[PDB]
């Protein structure tokens, strides 16, 4: 992974977010907190052994984060476990 093509899809997604919410730094960060929280769910080392945040409720805040940016909400399906789709 010198050239991370899959990562570039992720980066384009993120860079676009950066720009699209360039005037609104909080939204960028609100999303980051979801993905950060999402990671604490995916790992077994977490606050409490429980299945916290399910993908659909994850997507809920993410869709809510970028309400109006359907592109981002659609590319998120590629950033997510594509194997499910």
């Amino acid at each position: 992974e010198s050239d991370s093509v899959e990562f570039n899809n992720a980066i384009s997604y993120v860079n676009k977010i950066k720009t699209r919410f360039l005037d609104h730094p909080e939204i960028y960060r609100s999303f980051l907190e979801i993905l950060h929280t999402y990671q604490k769910e995916q790992l077994h080392t977490k606050g409490r052994p429980f299945r916290g945040m399910s993908e659909e409720e994850v997507f809920t805040e993410v869709a809510n984060l970028f309400r109006g940016q359907e592109d981002l909400l659609s590319e998120f399906g590629q950033f997510l476990p594509e194997a499910k789709r």
